[PDB]
């Protein structure tokens, strides 16, 4: 038993990521097969950056500007391209230790694993959630460009983000493997803001079951609900609608439990609606928003990677 | 900036992990060189753990009752040893992936990172703090056993902890490297809580110091403390005491911060006496006490 915001394994990670230096700039870079993509801001000054026009910026490049280091190892780069906002070098070499993988576009409300790295080294592994208005709450210094959001599904690691950004309240933004951006955000030195957030619903409730699973029940109560009901109180709250698909995703939750989703919608209406009380659930003082339904049922039955 | 909980990337430990199985109870095994580190209860059936005397159930078996094996491939054991509760296999084929790496046992109040694993696979990874009651509060099932702690500072793997048992609180508890338990468990099926935990209070000061250094100010306050009062009114709360250790390994945070750490503590005091009055601290409304001093010298800087 227990319950731990837990990442996948970043082994498979590992391996792909490289050092990428432009002039004066240093990011990290991801070396699949012959190509090593990058965020495309890496081309440029500060003052580019007000207003920059990428492909003219691009053209003015050539194959030298861009060193490519693999831990000691120098990587040749023999073209470039650009493919939205990230850029793509092919190299010389097909990374050995490139692994089973996809690019994958997220949804808001998904959790994914940052492999946070620093000069092309990995330094440490964290779990994320895209939030509803499109950020991240990252852990990201001077230097983290290029470091890449995952998750994994047996032996394929699926690519979901890369990040280009920090925002003025500390959040995150960045593009997935194509280069498209997460939320109405723009790599260029112009006003930007997070917009208002809200609290992802059905993570709450997989954690609410995730509890009951760990002997966390004294929120449960005999009461029930309507999803129309609920969704009321969502909206009074700023909660994300609750989607009859989402109730179905539960079900396997609901059945191990005895909780009909509606059965704990109404313990959550209870909490938004009155506190703890002074209580935790699983040692929080606050509805934790942050695993989805798959992250739960993952970690309580020992799901692993091969 | 922002301030998440970070374990270290664990490619270098996932190259490592093995399945053992000895009769009917299979596990996770360490493979470093030509030795697999596992827990020596593998040995053990379901009646031998009341009073299990290990010498004389291992000296019973042969190298072939133990089946290790690393991803697809069957390794031989070709001789065995016990180190006070670790069992240690020696194999005919050294790792290849064996990392650089060291043994470390660590204090109350460290953290490290760990790889749980089933079957010889990972399934996740994690941060953990050894609690002053030498627990750890993991997220560890059926099968999860042999599943190591460690730490990469500076591209060289410590490993800590090896995974031995879950106790009736829901907490954990196992051995360093060298077998020796954390706390006064043993891996027997007889009784032996852990002790009343307690809240590590250097390391509540020093994620104190990350919520400044991240922006955050609204829990200082005017006042200083000193040490023993400091001690006398955190004691109440069951918080650990704070040593002069302590407070010279807060130095640093302090002089990039500005904040003395005897005023930091009296911010401490205050919040313990207050509450948070809806507000959070780096996303938390409780007070965070799994993040060392290095943790937070680490991720913020
Ligand atoms: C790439 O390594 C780096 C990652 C950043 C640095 C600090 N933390 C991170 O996540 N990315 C950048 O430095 C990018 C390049 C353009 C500017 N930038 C930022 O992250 C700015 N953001 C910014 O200027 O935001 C707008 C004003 C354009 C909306 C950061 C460094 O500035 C603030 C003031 C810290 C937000
Ligand atoms: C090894 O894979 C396994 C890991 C355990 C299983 C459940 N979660 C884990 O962390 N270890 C064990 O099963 C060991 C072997 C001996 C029994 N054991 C336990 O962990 C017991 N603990 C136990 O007997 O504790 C005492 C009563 C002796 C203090 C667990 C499985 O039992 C309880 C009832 C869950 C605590
Ligand atoms: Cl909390
Ligand atoms: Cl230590
Ligand atoms: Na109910
Ligand atoms: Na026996
Ligand atoms: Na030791």
């Amino acid at each position: 038993s227990g319950f731990r915001k837990m990442a996948f394994p970043s082994g498979k990670v590992e391996g792909c990521m490289v050092q990428v230096t432009c002039g004066t700039t240093t990011l990290n870079g991801l070396w699949l097969d012959d190509v090593v993509y990058c965020p495309r801001h890496v081309i440029c000054t500060s003052e580019d950056m007000l207003n920059p026009n990428y492909e003219d910026l691009l053209i003015r490049k050539s194959n030298h500007n861009f060193l490519v280091q693999a831990g000691n190892v120098q990587l040749r780069v023999i073209g470039h391209s650009m493919q939205n906002c990230v850029l793509k070098l092919k190299v010389d070499t097909a990374n050995p230790k490139t692994p089973k993988y996809k690019f994958v576009r997220i949804q808001p409300g998904q959790t994914f694993s940052v492999l946070a790295c620093y000069n092309g080294s990995p330094s440490g592994v964290y779990q994320c959630a895209m939030r509803p208005n499109f950020t991240i709450k990252g852990s990201f210094l001077n230097g983290s460009c290029g470091s890449v959001g995952f998750n994994i599904d047996y032996d394929c690691v699926s690519f979901c983000y890369m990040h280009h950004m920090e925002l003025p309240t500390g959040v995150h933004a960045g593009t997935d493997l194509e280069g498209n951006f997460y939320g109405p955000f723009v790599d260029r030195q112009t006003a930007q803001a997070a917009g208002t957030d809200t609290t992802i619903t059905v993570n709450v409730l997989a954690w609410l079951y995730a509890a009951v699973i760990n002997g966390d029940r004294w929120f449960l109560n005999r009461f029930t609900t309507t999803l129309n009901d609920f969704n009321l109180v969502a909206m009074k709250y700023n909660y994300e609608p609750l989607t009859q698909d989402h109730v179905d995703i539960l079900g396997p939750l609901s059945a191990q439990t005895g909780i009909a989703v509606l059965d704990m919608c109404a313990s959550l209406k209870e909490l938004l609606q009155n506190g703890m009380n002074g209580r935790t659930i699983l040692g929080s003082a606050l509805l934790e928003d942050e695993f989805t339904p798959f992250d739960v049922v993952r970690q309580c039955s020992g799901v692993t990677f091969q």
